[PDB]
């Protein structure tokens, strides 16, 4: 049982909202059913609060939040694990991500951008120089789903502490005692606690509060494509960052050899299966050009084989579970219609509620509902696609979605071709599309995305706003 | 009369918008009242079109079209003139400017802001770089204003063009001409027809479909906050850039001399009149600080009454009119109105039509409707205000607005504190609250615009999308 966090103070209510346990759906933990007023309360502390935290301060924040994740790390996994249901391999290496969210945007604190221009450029030249600075916004309202129960938290809470922000923060529901947990560590860490409130409920009650309150400068959201657009349909005249799924390529081409063939079927079941496969940038299509798919195929059926599912509190399971029975019955389900239309399932030992098996499925078409929709589990589809370089990438292109992706080969000129063809905001060579580092340009396009880039550093200049001035010279 | 350009062709429709010129409100020319259909077919060529201009061919035309501004600036202001009832000197002034846009524009095009990372930084790190770069949208939707038909078209276009984008411009009923003639000038200039597309008629027919179109990634709107609010409505999951009014300050503080106080009275008296003060950056409210405003005013009212007002076509007219009587007269009301509550009106030669006087208005109540709202004429409204910087900066962020701000001090601690505590999106010291390069950033807060940045280089990034991809290493 956990009440709210509204600025360093624990608000409750009434009415529950329970946590299930999704390994056996046992009640894990309960947290208040906060309603517009709470969210309309921690808004108000935000925006009259004005920062006034040195960037050592920030730093020295930010630095010690990093130290208190590694040293609680076990505990922290545990409560991701006991809401999420991913394992505590996951959970731990979830609690890894955050170290470093908070490590870099620490370290990003001693860094200013400003730039000088100076005046006396054309006809109507002055002497002149003008300079920029960052100041921060009135609110930020952060609202995060259930897949990353803490690193999304991290990445929303993290640059706007380092930018002398207050954000207010909306979990989901189904994960939401990570993200109150967090908050106590910022706390303890020193946070002046008008910078931070975690607020608690039923989209029905608070969700719109979140969207909509007179305060809010800037509203970041990561999530589904439905809820995405009706955030941004609702929140006008406000800033948004919306990142929405992906539906991920990995892509094999042909000039690979059988050893590489090989590393290739690692990253294809890593990146289909880490995080139960609950990952924006999870692979969620296996792209194998038709020449080398009978010799990777086999390759990437024996390391499927491999995992280890079960028990997510068991140290040695590899992959937990998916956010609940209903998900992992979708996927299945676009599993066994895939197959009616022609695709040959090669490995499923049967699924047990929320746990699924890191199913292997080969010759599934590209337009059945398993990989046309974004399917948010550790399936592992194979696509079978031409010989040819257009086709494969008009067919990569060929979704709703545009994040990232990855490419296997080591033919220099079609690294480009595929670099400036794939239409998504990442190409990773010889990485899983979900590789990237916590401070480097993250956003998609299309269905993916609003268009604004996301990560540490573009976070930190997201939540702020550029002011000039002109000084005579 | 003149048609509408789209991607090139002449496209003509029965019906007619007629535009006045506003000195003696005749007509002077007549464009088509476009429907839904125009921008719709405009929109299509836009997206399908797929620049291949080298940066070389983009820096060219840009050039070329700087030296087309300048070689018919004195055909083109003609038009300006026309159009908008600003005199030549305005409109002459607003070809220099054109020029800027795309001289500066065309020189940025050898720029490549690209970045590297190295992914080695952390526990999780890999023997790997990132590198990003960017690329266009699909179209790009420009909705312009009629206080710079010229300029404000320029930098809609100049870096779209830059970019590889494609854009339609649907600029105001009210001063179309000026954006038709721009539209030739480029097309002669050599850019590629599909890129450019010019449609005009009644926002209640076309307007709609600048804003919803499907092939729209991005919005950029300059003009008034219930038009923009509106757009911010209806443009849902669309990028936004909305610039809307100010209402911005000139501030003389006490500690200047006598000597001094004629240079500001010459900032006070240029900026609250330029373009007839239709600038979102005119001095709207002159704060002068009590103890040395018997000394400001009467320097302020003397070089008011030097500025010759009158037939914007004669060449030795300073001021020209508004856009129209209406709006004339209402400002003359707010004038009238202020007087009541107190005002001291000390020169006010009358209103003809659209023609305003410099009025020189003294001890202005600053929640009168004179200053409290956005005035959009040549009003030289004098508030005074305390001896008392906190006191003073308060006063100056009391309003619904922040775009820019001037200030007059030689106090270096005051500028600083004025610097940090006026909530705009610029300070000049000792200059107008509209001066600014071409190229640095620009864009307001609160109800001047939506919270992202403008100008030349900013408008160039904002076009694009940034791209990521990463490399073994
Ligand atoms: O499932 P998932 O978490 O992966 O993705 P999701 O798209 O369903 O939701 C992600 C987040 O958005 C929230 N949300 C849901 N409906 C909302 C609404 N109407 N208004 C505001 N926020 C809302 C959820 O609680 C969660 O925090
Ligand atoms: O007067 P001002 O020029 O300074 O600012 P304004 O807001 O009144 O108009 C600026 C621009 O917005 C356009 N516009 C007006 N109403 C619109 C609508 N309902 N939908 C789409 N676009 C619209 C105008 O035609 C003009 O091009
Ligand atoms: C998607 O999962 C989320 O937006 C962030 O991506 P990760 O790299 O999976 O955190
Ligand atoms: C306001 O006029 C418009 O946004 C641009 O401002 P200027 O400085 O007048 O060009």
């Amino acid at each position: 049982h956990e009440p709210m966090r509204i600025a360093g103070r624990l608000v409750d209510t009434d009415d529950r909202v329970e946590v299930r346990y999704p390994w056996n759906d046992t009640v894990v933990g309960t947290v208040p059913a906060g309603r517009a007023e709470h969210a309309r309360e921690a808004f108000a502390i935000a925006a009259a609060y004005q920062p006034k935290l040195t960037r050592y301060e920030r730093q020295k924040i930010l630095l010690a939040t990093a130290e208190a994740l590694a040293a609680r790390k076990e505990e922290i996994s545990d409560v991701i694990t006991l809401e999420l249901g991913i394992s505590k391999a996951d959970s731990l290496y979830e609690v890894g991500r955050a170290f470093d969210v908070f490590t870099l945007a620490g370290q990003m604190c001693i860094r200013d951008d400003g730039e000088i221009f100076s005046c006396d450029l054309t006809p109507h030249g002055k002497a002149r120089k003008i300079f920029t600075m960052r100041e921060p916004l009135t609110a930020i309202s952060a609202i995060t789903p259930f897949n990353h129960p803490l690193n999304m938290v991290a990445h929303k809470v993290a640059p706007a502490i380092a930018t002398n922000n207050c954000v207010v923060v909306k979990p989901t529901e189904l994960t939401p005692m990570t993200a109150l947990l967090l908050a106590d560590i910022l706390y303890e860490a020193g946070l002046p606690p008008e910078m931070l409130s975690v607020v608690t409920g039923w989209p029905a009650d608070i969700g719109m509060e979140m969207i909509t309150n007179p305060h809010v400068d800037l509203v970041t959201f990561t999530g589904s494509v439905p809820v995405g657009k009706l955030i941004a349909a609702n929140a006008h005249y406000k800033r948004q960052v919306l990142e929405l799924g992906g539906n991920d390529p990995l892509i094999i081409l042909n000039d690979l050899s059988d050893d590489d063939l090989a590393r290739a079927a690692d990253l294809a079941v890593a990146g289909a299966t880490k995080n139960s496969g609950q990952r924006c940038t999870a692979v969620k299509r296996i792209l194998c050009q038709e020449s080398v798919a009978d010799r990777f195929v086999p390759l990437v059926l024996e390391r499927a084989k491999r995992l280890r599912f079960g028990d997510p509190m068991d140290r040695s399971t590899d992959l937990g579970t998916v956010i609940h029975e209903k998900a992992a019955a979708l996927f299945e389900e676009r599993v066994m219609r895939a197959a009616e239309e022609g695709a040959d399932i090669l490995y499923h030992p049967g699924r047990s509620g929320a746990l699924l098996p890191p199913i292997v499925v080969d010759r599934v078409p590209h337009q059945s509902d398993l990989v046309l929709e974004e399917t948010f589990g550790p399936i592992i589809p194979i696509v079978r696609v031409p010989d040819d370089d257009d086709a494969t990438i008009t067919l990569s292109n060929s979704t709703a979605f545009g994040l990232s992706s990855g490419v296997c080969t080591n033919d220099y000129r079609r690294m480009q071709k595929y670099i400036a063809g794939l239409k998504v905001g990442t190409v990773n060579i010889w990485e899983v599309p979900g590789y990237r580092i916590e401070m480097s340009p993250f956003g998609g396009i299309k269905d993916s995305g609003n268009g604004y880039k996301e990560g540490v550093i573009e976070a930190m200049k997201s939540f702020t706003n550029v002011k000039t001035f002109s000084l005579p010279w």
